[PDB]
């Protein structure tokens, strides 16, 4: 009975583009690059009232952010980045900015048939991670 039922489920990564050189961009090194750059997360999403939870779980890191749309909270980031973050909803669109050291990223979720696509922005560098459900 929300906006966001489209995202609620276990959703799995099927296909990644350009994802390590985001990485590089966001200021992951080398060693972390390869490492977490193997791993296929799946994305947890679900909804109590107007909490939204995104759960993520890998061989590379497991993560939980539970959040109001509009509000900005404390996240510590898979690669261990303390960053600032704000999630909003644009036009069915789940939109993340990630401020940290006066940089800032933003990821979009958005439902694309039945996939759920991920597009990843640090400054000109651009990925795409493509999901299923699970
Ligand atoms: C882009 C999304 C939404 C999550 C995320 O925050 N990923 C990362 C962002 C920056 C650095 C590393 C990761 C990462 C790498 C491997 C495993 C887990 C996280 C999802 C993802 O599909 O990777
Ligand atoms: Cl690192
Ligand atoms: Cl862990």
């Amino acid at each position: 009975s929300h906006m966001c039922d489209a995202f609620v489920g276990t959703w799995k990564l099927v296909s990644s583009e350009n994802f390590d050189d985001y990485m590089k961009e966001v200021g992951v090194g080398f060693a972390t690059r390869k490492v977490a750059g193997m791993a296929k997360p799946n994305m947890i999403i679900s909804v109590n009232g107007d909490v939204i939870t995104i759960k993520s779980e890998s061989t590379f890191k497991n993560t939980e952010i539970s959040f109001i749309l509009g509000q900005e909270f404390d996240e510590v980031t898979a690669d261990d980045r303390k960053v600032k973050s704000t999630i909003t909803l644009d036009g069915g669109v789940l939109v993340h900015v990630q401020k940290w050291d006066g940089k800032s990223t933003t990821i979009k979720r958005k439902r694309e048939d039945d996939k759920l696509v991920v597009e990843c922005v640090m400054k000109g560098v651009t990925s795409t991670r493509v999901y299923e459900r699970a």
